[PDB]
């Protein structure tokens, strides 16, 4: 996250770290034992970490379980990055307690102009690498979809929206992927990818989670 600021702690009770040995994408709680992330955070080996802040410190309160299995969206365009999003089912449920709990998923789109919360332990400059500790946390609206189609033109689908500044300086970037875009209480986007991290007039473009939740519900009740 570049330009945002500490989210304090267990603040973002459903943001969850996708770890291999290091921390490599976030996801988010959507029920007890079922995490959404991005299609793209794929990988064999993915331990879930829950209740974290200080991803280098156990400071209490983390739950780390192994995922049983991976659903990339069978239509995932790793070229588009269009259906950009995957399941993970957990091996074991997870305690919800009041940091860690779940994320509902929407029953209509968002609106341009709807302000959410964005968070994650990615990258946190423009240009260069310095990796938090900590979760950070940024507030960025929808962006029209003229906005969105004008600064990446023929790149973007149905199933993505742009959100951020046009002016440069706060925006998700590389770590962030996977993680949640919550507005009103709903999770309406997946960190996708975005030109650089901050840069003029290119926002960060997200999966749009309204378009999925039939395929979600459908795929976790049968598995
Ligand atoms: N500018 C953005 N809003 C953005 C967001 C997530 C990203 N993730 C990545 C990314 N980059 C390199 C490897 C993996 C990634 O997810 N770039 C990203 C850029
Ligand atoms: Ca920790
Ligand atoms: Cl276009």
């Amino acid at each position: 996250i570049v330009g945002g600021y500490t989210c304090g702690a267990n603040t973002v009770p459903y943001q969850v770290s996708l770890n291999s040995g290091y921390h490599f994408c976030g996801g988010s709680l959507i029920n007890s034992q079922w995490v959404v992330s991005a299609a793209h955070c794929y990988k064999s080996g993915i331990q879930v970490r829950l209740g974290e802040d200080n991803i280098n410190v156990v400071e209490g309160n983390e739950q780390f379980i192994s995922a049983s299995k991976s659903i990339v969206h069978p239509s995932y365009n790793s070229n588009t990055l269009n259906n950009d999003i995957m399941l993970i089912k957990l091996k074991s449920a997870a305690s919800l307690n009041s940091r860690v709990a779940s994320i509902s998923l929407p029953t209509s789109c968002a609106s341009a102009g709807t302000q959410c919360l964005i968070s994650g332990w990615g990258n946190t400059k423009s240009s260069g690498t310095s990796y938090p500790d900590v979760l950070k946390c940024l507030k960025a609206p929808i962006l029209s979809d003229s906005s969105c189609k004008s600064a990446y033109p023929g790149q973007i689908t149905s199933n993505m929206f742009c959100a951020g500044y046009l002016e440069g300086g706060k925006d998700s970037c590389q770590g962030d992927s996977g993680g949640p875009v919550v507005c009103s209480g709903k999770l309406q986007g997946i960190v996708s990818w975005g030109s650089g991290c901050a840069q003029k007039n290119k926002p960060g473009v997200y999966t749009k989670v309204c378009n999925y939740v039939s395929w979600i519900k459908q795929t976790i009740a049968s598995n």
